[PDB]
């Protein structure tokens, strides 16, 4: 059964003569480019493997350069090899295409081997070298792994979904020996595993960590955040119990209508808001961060007073970012105890009773406290509170636009906002 599964699951993971057509004309062209002008350099992606999930075509070339310092020469290299050009931030590269494929044109040491100069771009090349000679023949293994963890959400190891990197999956691959045996033991994985690739061996660590071959201090799964090692890990025991093909295709959108959805929170009785301001101009690894940090302080603010948020999420489109809360309470009372001092302190005692009150201060348990009144009941009015005077705290480019302007919008206004998809996972709405 599970094997005429994965045979149908090839279909959706292996790209298509279309596209192997683009990677193999843009391939030559580039070789063609980069010969005449006598560059050292090597073809390093999933592209340079033929690992590479179907859709997601790109080149990765690194230029090697020996001892020196300002390869500015890779800025003077690429831009004369593609034919369009962007400069992506020593992380600075230049991205374009050739033929009408995507291809990445980086700087870095043709280093005799492991060392690595102010290292990143330089493990590249050895990463490949390590894979080249070991993946051979189980691309296809490698394109199921990718393309179940795909349609699951949890391919990538960008911020934007702390998931599992190209690479990641192919020393997985090398493991384990192929998807089928990789899922079957992802089953048992738990948050301390440590997956040694270089010494074929599992132990128990700190976190997960899968050990680069090449660099043993390098956690290879450092972006894959606990929550979405969690979910492979169920995605397997549930494969693995009932395999489906299902499982290698996205989720379909919960088509929802904001009529069911105002439903679906008054029955809920909570409080649902979301926070509206413009999209930063910077890119989505700098962006999402400081999207989860502004939502967790957020968050914070309304369990320290006592609004029980239950979850939060974020959405950025093109122009907007938003922050979206539900809380327990929407609604808490104006009056609250102020805690004052032990009966003792004279001092402090005649200080705190100094203050006008509506209500009188009263002693419990051998403490003065005193009844005060809130500067707002409600979570919406709390968050635009803190929202106006500690936008500070919310990252630094996320916070300098929520000072420029924001919104707390809820009911059918929020509703109709492009947010529904992440609102229905909030709350865990089912079709
Ligand atoms: N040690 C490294 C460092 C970077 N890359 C590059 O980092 C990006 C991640 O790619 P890879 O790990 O090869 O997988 P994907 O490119 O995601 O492959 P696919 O989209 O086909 O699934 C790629 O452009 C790849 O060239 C790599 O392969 N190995
Ligand atoms: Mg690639
Ligand atoms: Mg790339």
């Amino acid at each position: 059964k599970v094997e005429e599964i994965l045979e149908k699951a090839l279909e959706l993971v292996i790209p298509d003569e279309e596209e192997v057509r683009k990677g193999r004309e843009a391939e030559e062209e580039l070789r063609r480019r980069l010969d005449e002008l006598g560059v050292e350099y090597v073809f390093v992606g999933s592209y340079a493997r033929n690992t590479w999930l179907k859709g997601s075509l790109e080149i990765d070339v690194f230029l090697l350069f020996p001892e020196e310092f300002s390869k500015e020469e890779l800025r003077e290299r690429g831009l004369e090899i593609g034919k369009a050009v962007l400069d992506s931030y020593e992380h600075p590269y230049v991205h374009g295409v050739v033929k009408g494929v995507e291809v990445d044109v980086v700087p870095c040491y043709k280093l005799k081997e492991p060392k690595n100069i102010k290292s990143a771009v330089d493990r590249t090349p050895f990463h490949h070298k390590w894979l080249e000679g070991r993946i051979k023949g189980k691309e296809n293994e490698v394109r199921l792994l990718k393309g179940f963890l795909k349609a699951n959400g949890i391919y990538g190891a960008e911020y934007k979904v702390r998931g599992f990197s190209g690479y990641l999956c192919e020393l997985l691959i090398v493991f384990y020996g192929s998807f089928l045996e990789t899922v079957k033991n992802a089953r048992r994985w738990t948050r301390r595993t440590v997956i040694d690739v270089a010494k074929g061996e599992v132990r128990k660590g700190e976190e997960f960590f899968v050990v680069d071959p090449v660099d043993e201090k390098r956690n290879v799964a450092a972006n894959l955040s606990l929550d979405n090692l969690a979910r492979f890990v169920h995605l397997c025991r549930e494969f693995m119990e009932a395999p489906s093909l299902g499982f290698f295709k996205p989720k379909h959108p919960l088509e929802i209508e904001p009529e069911r959805l105002r439903k679906i929170v008054e029955e809920r009785g909570t409080a649902v808001f979301a926070v509206k301001f413009r999209k930063p101009d910077i890119v989505d690894d700098n962006l999402y961060p400081q999207l989860e940090r502004a939502s967790r302080k957020i968050f914070e603010f309304l369990e320290r007073e006592n609004f029980m948020p239950l979850r939060s999420a974020f959405k950025a489109s093109e122009e907007f970012c938003y922050l979206l809360f539900e809380c327990q309470i929407k609604e808490i009372s104006r009056v609250f105890r102020r805690m004052g001092p032990q009966f003792e302190d004279e001092r402090n005692v005649k200080k705190f009773l100094s203050r006008n009150r509506a209500f009188r201060p009263f002693i419990e348990n051998g403490r003065w406290w005193a009844f005060e009144m809130r500067k707002f009941t409600t979570p919406e009015e709390g968050v635009r509170s803190y929202a106006s005077t500690h936008w500070h705290t919310l990252g630094k480019n996320v916070g300098e636009s929520i000072r420029e302007y924001f919104e707390i919008i809820s009911g059918e206004k929020l509703f109709k906002e492009p947010v529904t998809a992440e609102l229905c996972e909030m709350m865990g709405v089912k079709d």
